């Protein structure tokens, strides 16, 4: 599913990212924009072999199997397929733990260089919230 902004906005809200650990919902928005231009099914190869998957390019190296990452982990306890859904449910609730980590969204390198200390409420400017 390809969102659009408002929408994505919207249901990001409805499902808990609304100043989750104390970033603003245009942080979120201004995340997935760039990680996967709000489609769902994004999916990039990493260098190292991960893959990354969905809305918010959650990697299969820490944090879902995908059976093809070695040495890898599974800390969202998902199938990394999970994270394409139109459902946006098991990518909120592993980037909620992604968040908790201890690197807060800099976990998200997208995020650190295209969103942290830019006008992220741009993002959900004009929408019904
Ligand atoms: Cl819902
Ligand atoms: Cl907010
Ligand atoms: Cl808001
Ligand atoms: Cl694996
Ligand atoms: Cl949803
Ligand atoms: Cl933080
Ligand atoms: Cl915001
Ligand atoms: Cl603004
Ligand atoms: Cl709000
Ligand atoms: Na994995
Ligand atoms: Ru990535
Ligand atoms: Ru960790
Ligand atoms: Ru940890
Ligand atoms: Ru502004
Ligand atoms: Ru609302
Ligand atoms: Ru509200």
């Amino acid at each position: 599913k390809v969102f659009g902004r408002c929408e994505l906005a919207a249901a990001m809200k409805r499902h808990g990212l609304d100043n989750y650990r104390g970033y603003s919902l245009g942080n979120w928005v201004c995340a997935a924009k760039f990680e996967s231009n709000f489609n769902t099914q994004a999916t990039n190869r990493n260098t190292d072999g991960s893959t990354d998957y969905g809305i918010l390019q959650i990697n299969s190296r820490w944090w879902c199997n995908d059976g093809r990452t070695p040495g890898s982990r599974n800390l969202c306890n998902i199938p990394c397929s999970a994270l394409l859904s139109s459902d946006i449910t098991a990518s909120v609730n592993c980037a909620k733990k992604i968040v908790s980590d201890g690197n807060g969204m800099n976990a998200w390198v997208a995020w650190r260089n295209r969103c942290k200390g830019t006008d992220v409420q741009a993002w959900i400017r004009g929408c019904r919230l």
